[PDB]
């Protein structure tokens, strides 16, 4: 029908991604482009396995840029409509800052636009260990990279790779490299502005997280941490192994302050244009309806997020 019907091709950019060029792509976003499709979106989804940065001559903006430019050459479109999830976010943001006039909107689905707490404690450990794998979690990190992703001859340093871009430092750097209107004060956990004209050409800025793994309380100097998308003895736990996996990475992180996080995202550093909301009991897999579709019982469907967002992009006039 054309509930989802955006004047602009909607584009979904993934973020977790492996390094062999000639991988699959297409269930990263699952059951997402089918959803969209059936409601009279044209959904486009970018594959940038085997960039890693966003920001090089030959990096994942450029590719991005790349198939914006094809995706545009095959719809007689003069604009897309961008959506990222994690990275994805972040060179969503790169494609709109070089090239202002191919985009319509750029939203972000928990992207670490202020980098991430458990990137940062990986880089720790590699100071000592160069597998990371004496930290069970980080271990529990990798297998669920996997998972989502494939092995590919290997799981461990892709993994590792994909929250190099993360850490706290990088996105410092990025963010001062490709401003956006959309960002608020470094350190005052508050969005920007929810629109942008950036060369003649302006854009709508928008996202949402979900904060899952809540702190609790600190005894003997550790702060626990809860997962509220689960309900007791929830078949989730067993069905979906990143429902456990991102809790305890995501009680690294609410041990190094992040306070309230998907497992790999903070709700501040999440904050991007106008936030829809970041109240979802989501982990960072929830959001976009992974592995294979487990959600805990408090979870809301990310599904219909998308697809009610892609219909409020076609009423926004995009
Ligand atoms: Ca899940």
């Amino acid at each position: 029908d054309t509930y989802a019907a955006t004047r602009y091709p909607v584009i979904l950019v993934h973020g977790l991604a492996g390094t062999d060029k000639f991988a699959n792509v297409v269930d990263y976003w699952y059951g997402i482009q089918s959803d969209l499709q059936s409601h009279g979106a044209k959904v486009y989804v970018a594959n940038l396995s085997g960039f890693q940065s966003d920001d090089g001559p030959n990096g994942r903006g450029e590719q991005l840029l790349a198939y914006v430019k094809q995706v545009l050459a095959a719809t007689g479109a003069t604009k897309v409509n961008l959506i990222g999830h994690s990275q994805g976010g972040l060179t969503s943001r790169y494609v709109a800052a070089v090239a202002p006039q191919l985009v319509a909107s750029v939203t972000t689905i928990g992207t670490p636009h202020r980098g991430s707490e458990f990137a940062d404690f990986v880089q720790d450990v590699l100071k000592t260990d160069p597998t990371g794998l004496s930290s069970t979690v980080i271990a529990a990190f990798v297998n669920v990279f996997g998972t989502l992703v494939s092995s590919s001859h290997n799981t461990d340093q892709d993994a590792l790779a994909a929250l190099r871009t993360l850490t706290t430092a990088q996105t410092a750097t990025y963010n001062r490299n490709f401003p956006s209107a959309g960002l608020g004060a470094p350190g005052s956990c508050q969005t920007g502005a929810a629109t942008e004209t950036v060369g003649g050409s302006q854009h709508l800025l928008y996202s949402w997280g979900g904060t899952a793994i809540q702190p609790t309380s600190t005894v003997l100097g550790v702060t626990g941490a809860t997962d509220t998308s689960t309900g007791t003895l929830d078949v989730a736990n067993v069905t979906d192994p990143s429902t456990l996996a991102l809790l305890a990475t995501g009680a690294v992180m609410i041990n190094r302050a992040s306070g309230q996080n998907d497992g790999l995202v903070s709700r501040c550093s999440s904050l991007f244009g106008q936030v829809i909301s970041t109240s979802y009991h989501w982990n960072h897999l929830d959001e976009i309806n992974q592995l294979l579709g487990v959600r805990g019982a408090n979870a809301e469907d990310p599904v219909a997020v998308i697809r009610t967002h892609v219909n409020r992009l076609k009423l926004q006039g995009v």
